[PDB]
């Protein structure tokens, strides 16, 4: 029966239809987190805010610079990066090139053991690097892009306030993560590296992106984790002395609703993914958008339609019923079918399910649902950044370009078409620029440490 194939999915729809967020909503949103944002740049409710606003002593006026050799390191995702990156005079101020690369997977016993055994991995990547490459002892400068909130003294000394994305290395919260990664370096002893700088993600991309566009002043991921940095007025980053010119300010968006500022938004799935997580209660908005939880996001949805009866005869399979089985790169799959369903099935197939037409076309609005969320949340926040800066500013029009990185901004078909458009509702009287950084956690790393340097 197509008529009951049809009922099925207007029952689909009417769960789905909760996912909505309208145009009023996201200002809401928007509102909330600029509400959230001033209180976490003003000394006297810093230590409350939700939103951290931690001053990265990256500034605009960076004096000079530095040419040659660069390591930059990079440890934010499941995967820990080394490269090396060249950084010298172009015409409009500093290339950087990445030239030698390696990428190293973590193990589980190192996220989740002892700030030892993790700095420990990483040395030993170091060394192996350094090997493959006859770059070892030698002294270079070192970039590390470390992608977790950190409280600054300045650029090479900060703490780590706390662990996010499944991180759990006991010892690390509270200790400077230079100093972390300084003793572990000794403790192996068979290499010596000049710690120089330590940026953000979110920083190293706003960075990657000022050679090629000097009106760069944003800088977001989309990825396993969701975050942004901006170029604050140093007048209102209160808890740095001066007046001054500007200082990217890292916001750790990523926390917002951690005070309860998204409760009226919140839905069950989000309550079982924070519930199940490393960091229950913590990264709330981050959690409605990120690459981590995204795909269980879905997951969860599949099986509340499953146990309704509305897909696959009701009946879960044991991958579909394994917590993490529904990849995120599925979400953006699904989303990339043509209308023949043969992705989709695929994907279904391989989590041991028998998929119908109507399956297939279930879980492709399941994908749609969770995604469009994710970007009308996201756009909420960086609206919300963008339009703060052009009031900070003396601007009728402000132009400004955002530099951009994360799977989820990249690779989703569709996550950044409509992420776009919501940010524009929201941000009359701006001009937004979208640029996508090439290698911008390698190369932003290399470029504040030549700065630094
Ligand atoms: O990796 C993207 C983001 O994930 C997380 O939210 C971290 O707290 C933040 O530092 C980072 O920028
Ligand atoms: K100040």
């Amino acid at each position: 029966n197509l008529y009951f194939q049809g009922m099925k999915k207007e029952k689909v729809e009417q769960i789905l239809a909760e996912f909505q967020l309208q145009e009023e909503d996201l200002k809401k949103v928007m509102r909330r987190m600029q509400k959230e944002m001033d209180r976490g740049l003003r000394l006297e409710t810093h230590e409350e805010a939700s939103v951290k606003m931690l001053p990265t002593y990256v500034r605009s006026t960076p004096e000079g610079s530095e040419v040659g050799d660069f390591l930059s390191l990079d440890l934010g995702g499941t995967n820990f990066r080394v490269m090396l990156v060249k950084v010298g005079e172009g015409e409009e101020g500093q290339w950087s090139v990445k030239t030698k690369h390696q990428m190293y997977s973590i193990p589980e016993d190192a996220m989740t053991g002892t700030a030892e055994m993790l700095f420990d991995y990483i040395s030993e990547c170091i060394s192996d690097f350094l090997d493959k490459h006859q770059m070892k002892h030698k002294k270079l400068p070192l970039g590390f892009t470390f992608s977790f909130p950190v409280r600054h003294e300045d650029i090479d000394k900060g703490i780590l306030l706390n662990w996010t994305k499944g991180f759990k290395a006991s010892g690390a919260e509270g200790n400077n993560v230079v100093g972390l990664l300084r003793d572990a370096i000794k403790r192996r002893g068979d290499f010596e590296m000049d710690v120089v700088a330590m940026v953000n993600d979110t920083v190293a991309t706003m960075i990657s992106c000022y050679y090629e566009d000097h009106q760069c002043e944003v800088g977001m991921i989309v990825g396993t984790g969701c975050n942004a940095c901006y170029m604050e007025e140093m007048q209102n980053v209160e808890l740095v002395e001066g007046d001054e010119g500007r200082m990217c300010v890292n916001t750790e968006w990523g926390a917002f609703g951690d005070s309860g500022e998204l409760d009226e938004f919140l839905l069950e799935y989000d309550r079982l993914v924070d519930e199940s997580s490393a960091n229950p209660g913590q990264q709330l908005y981050e959690k409605l958008i990120g690459g981590k939880y995204m795909g269980e996001l879905v997951r969860l949805v599949l099986l509340r339609l499953v146990d309704e009866n509305l897909l696959f005869h009701g009946e879960a399979s044991e991958q579909l019923r394994t917590r993490g089985a529904f990849e995120t790169r599925f979400v953006s799959q699904v989303e990339s079918d043509t209308g023949d369903r043969k992705q989709i099935y695929n994907i279904l197939s391989t989590l041991g399910l028998r998929p119908s037409t109507t399956d297939c076309d279930i879980v492709r609005r399941a994908c749609e649902s969770v995604s469009t969320r994710a970007a009308h949340m996201c756009s909420a926040g960086l609206a919300g950044v963008i339009n703060r800066m052009r009031e900070s500013r003396s601007e009728d029009v402000m132009r400004i370009t955002v530099g951009v990185d994360g799977s989820v901004y990249k690779l989703h078909p569709s996550f950044k078409e409509r992420f776009h458009a919501s940010v524009r509702r929201l941000t009359p009287s701006c001009e937004i620029t979208f640029i996508e950084s090439e290698e911008g956690s390698g190369r932003g790393a290399a470029l504040v440490s030549a700065v630094a340097c």
